């Protein structure tokens, strides 16, 4: 088969001698890599811009003619990534070359035959300050139509953060409002915990770390975040083969899914980042 989809809860993704590269989570769908050996022990992929080995007994292969495989397609004004059969996120500006209402594939969201995406959200350095206001990103909420958010009225505490730990407040946005559903998740209602902190894929809410109030969440939760992966060399959101995505989350889409956010965010506060 051309794709497999991961079975187990995780699954770990090796190089070449064995090491481990990254894992990803249960149902994600990995290309096999015909430029590579495969054998009856572990399968040549990729998936989100990383390159390595499976092991076959993490993985079921798919008929693509019945089974769902991600991807992207263009309505003519955004394209869009299929990341599961009705889920999707605009991830780019639709381009001349794309032909709407056409599914395309691509192993990165970057590279496809025809034309090639800036996704400057998903490589950008997250220690590099916004240009919106405390004001401005509040404005935001309305602008989206978010409601009973525990993050409405906090750009203020989202700017103290980036101030303090020099982290980028409209990604800090975004990545509490992907993670927590705008801090409308049990996480985050009951633990003030807005960015998935060791929320661990085998038990998430259990494991979830606990923060006092909506303030403290938000500053702890940025502490967290600079000291486990900016001061470690993960400075960018990314994907499976380099950035943030590598340790922060299973899902080979996070990095797009808070790209995807602050590229909404940016549009509606009118582009100045
Ligand atoms: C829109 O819904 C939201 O989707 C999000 C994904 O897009 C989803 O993200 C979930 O978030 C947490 C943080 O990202 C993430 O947790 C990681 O889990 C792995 C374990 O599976 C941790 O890695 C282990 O860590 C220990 C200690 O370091 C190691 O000993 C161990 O070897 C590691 N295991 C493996 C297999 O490598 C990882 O820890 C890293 C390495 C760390 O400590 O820095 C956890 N990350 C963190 C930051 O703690 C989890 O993978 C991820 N789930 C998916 C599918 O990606 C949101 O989940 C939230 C939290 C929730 O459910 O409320 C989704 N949000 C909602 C509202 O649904
Ligand atoms: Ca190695």
């Amino acid at each position: 088969a051309a794709y497999y989809q991961v079975v187990p809860v995780t699954a770990n993704v090796y190089d070449s001698d064995g090491e481990k590269l990254s894992y990803i989570s249960q149902g994600s769908v990995v290309w096999l890599d015909k430029d590579r050996k495969s054998d009856d022990k572990r399968l040549a992929i990729t998936i989100s811009g990383l390159s390595g080995y499976m092991k076959t007994e993490d993985l079921q292969a798919l008929d693509a003619s019945k089974d769902f495989i991600p991807y992207y397609e263009s309505d003519g004004h955004r394209f869009y990534h299929y990341v599961a059969q009705n889920a999707s996120i605009p991830v780019a500006s639709h381009l001349s070359d794309m032909e709407v209402g056409k599914k395309y594939y691509s192993a990165d969201g970057l590279h496809f035959d025809g034309f090639k995406l800036e996704n400057p959200f998903l490589f950008k350095d997250l220690t590099e300050a916004t240009n919106y206001s405390a004001e401005e990103l509040d404005k935001v909420f309305s602008l989206l139509n978010i409601n009973n958010s525990l993050l409405e009225n906090k750009g203020a505490t989202f700017k103290e953060a980036e101030e303090h730990y020099h982290i980028n407040a409209l990604y800090l946005l975004a990545h509490s409002a992907l993670e927590s559903n705008w801090g409308r998740s049990k996480i985050a209602k009951d633990k003030n915990n807005f960015f998935g902190i060791t929320a661990y894929d085998t038990t998430p809410y259990l494991s979830a770390k606990t923060f006092d109030d909506v303030d403290k969440g938000i500053l702890g939760a940025t502490k967290w975040i600079k000291e486990n992966y900016i001061d470690r060399g993960r400075t960018f959101l990314g994907n499976k083969a380099s950035g943030m995505n590598v340790e922060y989350a299973s899902d080979p889409y996070w990095g797009e899914k808070i790209a995807s956010v602050m590229m909404k965010i940016n549009e509606k506060l009118g582009g100045k980042d």
